[PDB]
């Protein structure tokens, strides 16, 4: 184990679509791998340190998924194309880093490419992003013409012979760049000042200071999140990926420089749980893959302690035990076997049956914190779904099975007459991409309907009702006969059945049957057909014939009675209401405050992030659909949003007519 905590950097690639965050990895890798595919997170060396590239995702609007990799994640190249400039979405990308409080360094790729200025990126970074920017290095050449890259601190350049990366020559600036290249060097100096006496002293007293003393600075200026590093090159033509290397080992942060993570007790105490290898071990899991020739891999980061291959672990989400069997790390063009993972570091454990990802794993013997939030997010959005002709059908509810491991979060279900195949996530994003991994991953072509939302219906009063079922079907009697005694439960509750059959009244054997019955009505409302929920059902009294009776008749009976039930208690449609936290540039506020209220919503409170304001808002999910447009309509596409759900409601009255 040559384990070095100070000398390991844990790195995330973010990017607007197109920028070169895929080629940028794909580069980064291949000049790290020349000594002697995907996958969540990836390992490989710089000048003696350990890199690990975590996966963006990637595509940003998938809020649960960016959050959990952020915290993984201890710093970030934010990359940027520029060539059109700094488009819209670009923004949403930095409030990000912005939000989980993680320093980065801006890369500006594509300077090959017609089209690129770095100027319009620098001043786009402090006008829209606020982001103080300070610059590292300046172009040799211009567009086509791009051949070298001036290192504007140390104060020197960089030749490029090709544009394969293989002729790299250090160059003394040439004459046309040497007074660009002082000017800018004077200035990065004036930058560090701010964070070094030493520095201030001696940039007032004229001398220049040390190579170690500025790096120094400038990277205690980058973990406090006060200034963004910008470097530049072309990934593709193979020009500057290796001094983006050397940034990554200069001013991004190691596990030690950050604030520690914060988890929870069982008690509900908050502890910051701090980065030693010797202490207990807390352990968290992001990333459930199916890889060809091992198994199920779950990628874990470790905060303190070891995970030792070949142990234990306790599981403090499901309480309950699981066996780590091996541990590996993931590079280029092959796997690793590692006999422990210790603390700050990442790879991928086998084994671990019960585990899923957004859970946390503590050492036995250790504290048993949780690194995450307990409750689970709701089925909110329906999506019919049908398959073609037979063969993609039996290998469709196939693809189901063989899918909900690594995301449990989404529910399978069937129309109560429709008997189709309904699929229920967290939201519309969730499942637009679960229908594309299904005619791609898992090739299955079928017809998917425009999403729905999931709503529930209950009662306001309570009533006292009798369902029978007397009927000659089928060549014999039928009898069943059923008094129940509902009312409404405290919402969220959900269901409860009591019973209070007194002298065999209802016979012992028919007593299921009554609830199976009820069940099957309580599937779908006498509103607009959706499940009926929070509600206490009591089955007092009712009668038999000797003979007649049977299970499909108290079936029947216990359904016809609950339908009854339903109607009698003054019914009401209950929607989702989803929480919304809006990042929005702060000159238009009126402008989406006077469009949230006309969504039916009521305003929670706005307080400011970096630059922006963030406005928290309770706002129906029915009006939600597509909002990612209306919102960059209305920002000039600089706007972004998130979405959680937060309780049920009981729906106003002008909309119940709306829906009927
Ligand atoms: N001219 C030029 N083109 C580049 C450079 N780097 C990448 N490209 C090109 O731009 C495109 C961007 O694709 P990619 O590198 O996957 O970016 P990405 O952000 O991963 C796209 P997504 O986010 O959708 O996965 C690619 O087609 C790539 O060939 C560069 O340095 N210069
Ligand atoms: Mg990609």
């Amino acid at each position: 184990v040559e384990y070095d905590l100070k000398r390991l950097r844990n790195i995330g690639i973010a990017a607007h679509i197109d920028a070169g965050k895929t080629t940028t990895t794909e580069r980064i890798l291949y000049y790290t791998g020349r000594i002697h595919i995907t996958a969540a997170v990836t390992t490989c060396f710089w000048k003696d340190h350990r890199i690990n590239i975590i996966d963006a995702p990637g595509h940003v609007d998938f809020t649960i998924e960016v959050e959990r990799s952020m915290r993984v994640l201890d710093g970030a190249i934010v990359v940027f194309d520029s060539s059109q400039g700094v488009e819209p979405q670009s923004e949403t990308v930095w409030r990000q880093a912005e939000k989980y409080k993680v320093p980065r360094i801006a890369f500006a790729n594509k300077m090959d490419k017609t089209g690129a200025d770095l100027w319009l990126v620098i001043r786009t970074m402090q006008e829209r992003l606020g982001a103080r920017p300070v610059v590292m290095q300046l172009p040799i050449g211009r567009e086509d013409t791009f051949s070298g890259i001036i290192d504007v601190l140390r104060m020197k350049a960089y030749t490029y012979g090709n544009d394969l990366g293989t002729d790299i020559r250090e160059i003394p600036i040439p004459e046309e760049y040497l007074d660009q290249a002082r000017e800018y060097h004077e200035k990065l100096v004036e930058v560090a000042a701010d964070f070094d006496e030493n520095i201030m002293l001696k940039y007032l007293e004229g001398e220049e200071p040390t190579e170690e003393e500025l790096v120094a600075a400038i990277r205690k200026g980058t973990i406090d999140l006060k200034i963004t590093p910008v470097f530049l090159g072309s990934a593709l033509k193979n020009k500057g990926v290796q001094l983006l290397l050397d940034a990554v080992v200069d001013y991004l942060p190691s596990p030690l420089d950050i604030p520690p993570i914060k988890g929870t007790t069982p008690e509900g105490e908050v502890v910051e749980i701090h980065p030693d290898p010797n202490g207990p071990l807390a352990a968290l899991a992001f990333k459930i893959m199916a890889d060809p020739y091992v198994g199920r891999l779950t990628f874990i980061r470790v905060y303190s302690g070891t995970l030792t291959s070949g142990s234990y672990v306790y599981n403090t989400t499901k309480g309950r035990k699981e066996r780590v069997a091996r541990l590996l790390r993931m590079h280029a063009n092959h796997r690793e076997e590692v006999e422990e993972l210790k603390a700050g570091d990442l790879g991928a454990v086998v084994g671990l049956k019960e585990t899923i990802t957004g859970d946390t794993l503590v050492g036995e013997d250790a504290p048993r914190v949780i690194l995450e939030s307990i409750e689970v997010p709701e089925p909110v959005i329906d999506v019919a779904i049908e398959p073609k002709t037979k063969a993609d059908q039996e290998k469709l509810s196939q693809a189901l099975a063989r899918l909900a491991e690594e995301d449990p979060t989404f529910r399978v279900s069937t129309h109560p007459e429709t008997g189709q195949t309904i699929i229920s996530g967290m939201g519309e994003l969730h499942l637009e991409i679960i229908v594309d991994r299904l005619k791609r991953e898992f090739k299955v072509d079928a017809n998917v309907g425009k999403p729905q939302v999931a709503y529930r219906e209950t009662i306001t009063k309570p009533v006292d009702v009798e369902g029978k079922f007397i009927r000659q079907t089928g060549g014999r009697g039928q009898y069943g006969h059923v008094k129940i005694k509902v009312e409404p439960l405290p919402r969220g509750s959900g269901f409860e059945f009591v019973n209070a059959i007194v002298g065999g009244v209802i016979p012992k054997e028919y007593i299921p049957a009554v609830q199976k019955g009820i069940e099957e009505a309580m599937q779908s409302g006498p509103l607009i057909g959706f499940p009926v929920v929070d509600i206490k059902v009591t089955l007092y009294d009712g009668s038999y014939h000797e003979v007649d009776s049977s299970e499909m008749a108290f079936k029947i009976a216990g359904s016809m009675a609950i339908k009854e039930a339903v109607q009698k208690g003054d019914p009401v449609i209950l929607e989702p209401i989803m929480r919304v936290e809006v990042t929005t540039p702060e000159e238009y506020m009126g402008d989406v405050i006077g469009d949230l209220n006309a969504r039916r919503g009521q305003i929670l409170g706005m307080e400011p992030r970096g630059n922006a304001q963030v406005i928290r808002a309770f706002v129906p999910l029915a009006e939600m659909f597509g909002y990612a447009t209306d919102l960059r309509s209305k920002t000039q596409g600089r706007g972004s949003f998130v979405m959680f759900f937060d309780h049920y409601q009981e729906v106003p009255k002008q909309v119940q007519e709306k829906l009927i």
